[PDB]
């Protein structure tokens, strides 16, 4: 409804915390600059993904943005890490503070993008038939999106209320007196169901895959503590772009390997009392040594099984078979205590797998499970799902979707050779989302700015990544990615391993300190494999 | 160039040993039937992958048709364990024997399907513009395609003579006095690497996962043992319908974790002695029980280690992290003994991933390896590849593609619910690639054909799964598999596991004689579980 314009220096996709500091800071660097947004406001995951429990993994000072000091000392944290709503409330302060939706296009969806040798350009259409032409595009697009499955058989023949955690109701649910299933147990089905467990009468959580979660420990944020803070607000963001996750967590010297079982319970329960996900460097190879993180899973295995008073269901909760820590982890708020009460019921999907929904609930293979509410807690589509929505063409007409079908191509995760002038933020090839999300989309939406400034200022009108530095790159993830853990995920690839081709691990696991000085080298030295004519 | 007819009562898809055997059998019960097949000639997978070592991994008296008491008597197989070219003779002779050939249209890809609720019959189209109607539509259209998947960067670059396993040269190639790259360690290039090997000046194989892999011990088949086995042959093959596997594997009665490391040894080296696939059933618990398959896995880790010289070549050889047997075994002739000859050289792609192909030979991050030739030893399409190329469209313009993407969803593997009148020969939801495939098919094509003939019969036109009874059966199918150690194996599954999504495991596991009796009983009873008006 504010119409896009015919022609841009660049165009942004997507209005979450990457799309917007893209927008305001290409503003500031003197060029003109729109963005295009599916959603009717801003926020991105936090705009969309609104269900009761949506809470950030990362502490509230830590996730938050640095580039103004206006900013850093007007808002005000209220506890240890923030809810969904007020993340959202601080995204919209943003934007407010900025005037930044007078450069946004709301409703709309990129549909198609291809790039014109003759001008330098992308020529871009949306789904309400607008055709922008702009010098530079931008991929603010996001790294968790709704998956391209179908449902369960029969979920359309429900005849109660159905509720979908990845697009919940504005207004607030009431389930008082109801008999209630949430189906799902990763991250949206275990921060929604001990909210859930407060109300029902009866909730059925169907579990299929067990995960790990620990503890939180969510607590009020200390004014005092705040205040002292914002008087150094700057020197403490220093501190955290100095690490290898972006936050101030405490890097672990020893080995897991090579301490006393009681030297070991001593420390983890230190982090279990404290909460958050430090614990995932108590030790120095939980990641790099498969013995090192069994040794801490069992742990944490033995603390659900303390929790749970009744020995079979926590045996349930257990997870087995997959090693801890190779995905972000979940923080819970009683969720292995809400299998104490006596109004929750675990149902184990693995032993009995569901055979349909039906018009009264849900049946498995030994019996039906009668609900006035069912509540689906989603995962999400692989990193690259967004991308592969929209049909971008590069040079010889080449689809992207094509290209990547093996995993991500990418020189430093920014750009792909065979696509000139298109820049990812906080997407594959980089440190993305194995690291606190805010100052990793800080670091990459500085660099692309200011290289886009720096083609302006010295007449260049063509960007593009070098296919040699792209293939050097990419078996350079690869191959740090070979020396520790995170490739007995299957989920880090795109597709199975097939012998003979090719495969791509989807995210630089370097660390973000490290990650940072190789892209200043390459700014530094005039952006080094890169051609810019 | 033989042109297709405008009608038929059944159009087959496929003319590898499932297609033929439908044109046979169809034909024999008075039907009209006619086949669409994209290669050249007969023979399927037998045809199409043709590089030098291909070998069928269970033995030529099981592998093979027993539908004519003529064919028993009169083919003379040579070895134990049958050679694709000898395999492709068989079926151009049963071919040629009952004048198979002027029922296909061969160089011919079937593009589209789509159902005509007015007529009850399906319109299939090619890539040559033929227009069918055909009441019946079975797919044979196998297991095994190539992957879709770009190739390693650069391969288009390579200046040498560059091979592919799934595409081989009819004419044979002489490697003498030349430098030789292997790229892949699945079935092909285990299979493939030991007949270079022979030749080579040097053959460098580049190894990313290692695969276990199992003696053939192959030898020439003793005639007079033939010549028994003839007199008996009907027997002989209705005691292997009555196996879980479909063939004469002994059972093993133990569990491997409940004897002596002695007695263990003594009998996993007997079957290593003896050679080939029946290793799998020495113990009952060896796909069932995760600590029992790696004792089983441990000792095959072992006799890698005894047989190869270097213990630093012979660790990188050696399988790790994943269990043993959850995919068809596959049988080695001499490929650990090859890297104790002095021109063989591992390259281990793990600690130094490839990073491109050049015009010289292979780069990885250590050194470039400069050949000759290169041979792209390449793995497998999904088992649902080739059936998702074409658009086959049911009730309500409903895409196959799109109901199974979370796995497909069938009524005992045969059809699924939407999709009238379309038949899967051996494929997803059945015993297919988990057991002797040639029992398989023979029992798909009789009960496909057996219920067509039926329809004609009783007057009938329109066959279709009951919706219930489909989510009866894919339930069915989750649960056994639950209780196995084969969901370990991500590659079963069609994309990954997603919270709140359904995940359909690809295969019936209970075994081949289990199968046949559920079917049997289903065709009793008037095929219960089928919609036919
Ligand atoms: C419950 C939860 C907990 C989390 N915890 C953490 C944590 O502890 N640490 C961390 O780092 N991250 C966490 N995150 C992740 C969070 O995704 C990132 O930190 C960050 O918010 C990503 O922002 P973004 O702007 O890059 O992408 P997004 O927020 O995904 O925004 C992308 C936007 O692009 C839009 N878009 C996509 N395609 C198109 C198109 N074709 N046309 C128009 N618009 C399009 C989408 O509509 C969306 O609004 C969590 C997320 C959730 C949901
Ligand atoms: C090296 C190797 C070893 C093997 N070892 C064993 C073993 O030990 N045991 C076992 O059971 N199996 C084994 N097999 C597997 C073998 O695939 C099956 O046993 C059997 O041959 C499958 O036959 P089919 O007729 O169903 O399919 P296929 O042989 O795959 O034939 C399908 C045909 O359909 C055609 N087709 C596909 N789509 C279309 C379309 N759109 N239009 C027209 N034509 C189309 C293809 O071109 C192909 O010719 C092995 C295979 C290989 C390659």
């Amino acid at each position: 409804r504010r119409q896009p314009p015919e022609e841009v220096d660049v165009l942004v996709v997507g209005a979450g915390f990457s799309g917007l500091y893209a927008l305001y800071r290409l503003r500031e660097l003197g060029r003109s600059v729109h963005v295009i947004e599916t959603a009717g406001d801003v926020g991105g995951v936090w705009y969309w993904n609104r269900y009761p429990g949506a809470r950030c993994d990362i502490e509230s000072i830590e996730y938050c943005y640095s580039f103004s000091e206006e900013v850093l000392q007007e808002w005000n944290w209220t506890e240890r890490y923030a809810s969904q709503p007020e993340i959202l409330r601080y995204i919209n302060f943003v934007a407010d503070k900025f005037d930044l939706r007078s450069g946004i296009t709301f409703h709309t969806t990129v549909t198609a993008a291809a790039f014109d040798e003759a001008t330098n350009t992308w020529t871009v259409d949306t789904n309400h038939g607008d055709r922008i032409r702009a010098r530079y595009l931008i991929m603010a697009s996001g790294q968790l999106s709704v998956p391209q499955l179908p449902n369960f058989p029969g979920l359309k023949d429900f005849a109660g209320n159905l509720y979908h955690t990845g697009n919940w109701p504005h207004e607030p649910v009431d389930f008082s007196g109801q008999r209630v299933g949430v189906i799902g147990t990763g991250s949206s089905g275990i921060q929604v169901s001990p909210q859930i467990a407060k109300q029902a009468a009866e909730l059925f959580v169907f579990q299929r895959t067990p995960h790990f979660a620990v503890p939180a420990r969510n607590a009020p944020l200390d004014p005092e503590f705040l205040a002292d803070l914002k008087k150094r607000y700057a020197e403490f963001r220093e501190e955290s772009r100095n690490t290898p996750g972006g936050t101030h967590r405490y890097q672990g010297p020893k080995s897991a390997l090579e301490v006393s079982d009681e030297e070991l319970v001593e420390t983890l329960e230190r982090y279990w009392q404290e909460g958050g996900p430090d614990i995932l460097a108590a030790y120095r190879d939980i990641l790099r040594d498969r013995d090192a993180n069994e040794r801490v899973a069992e742990f944490i295995r033995n603390k659900i099984r303390n929790t749970v008073r009744d020995p079979e269901v926590a045996e349930r909760l257990v997870p087995k078979g997959y090693p801890f820590g190779t995905k972000r982890l979940i923080l819970e708020i009683d969720y292995y205590e809400m299998f104490n009460r006596d109004n929750v019921h675990l149902v184990d999907t693995l032993s009995a797998p569901i055979e349909t929904i039906t018009p009264r609930g849900v049946r498995t293979s030994e019996r039906e499970y009668e609900l006035d509410s069912l509540v689906l807690a989603t995962g999400f589509d692989a990193l690259t799902g967004a991308l592969f929505k929209i049909d971008i063409r590069g040079v010889g007409n080449v689809a992207l979707k094509e290209k990547w079908a093996a995993g991500p191509r990418t020189y430093l995760g920014l750009s792909t050779a065979g696509f000139p002038n298109l820049f990812f933020i906080a997407g594959p090839g980089s440190p993305s989302a194995l690291s606190n999300g805010l100052v990793s989309i800080e670091q990459h939406v500085e660099w692309v700015t200011d290289h886009i400034a720096y083609m302006f200022k010295n007449g260049l009108t063509r960007s593009e990544a070098v296919l040699e530095k792209e293939d050097e790159w990419v078996e350079h993830v690869n191959e740090i990615a070979d020396e520790t853990l995170y490739p007995m995920t299957a989920s880090w690839y795109t597709g199975a391993n097939v012998p003979g081709k090719p495969r791509v691990f989807m995210l630089y696991v370097g660390g973000f300190h490290r990650y940072r000085q190789i892209c200043d080298e390459v700014a530094a030295k005039g952006y080094e494999g890169f051609v810019l004519t």
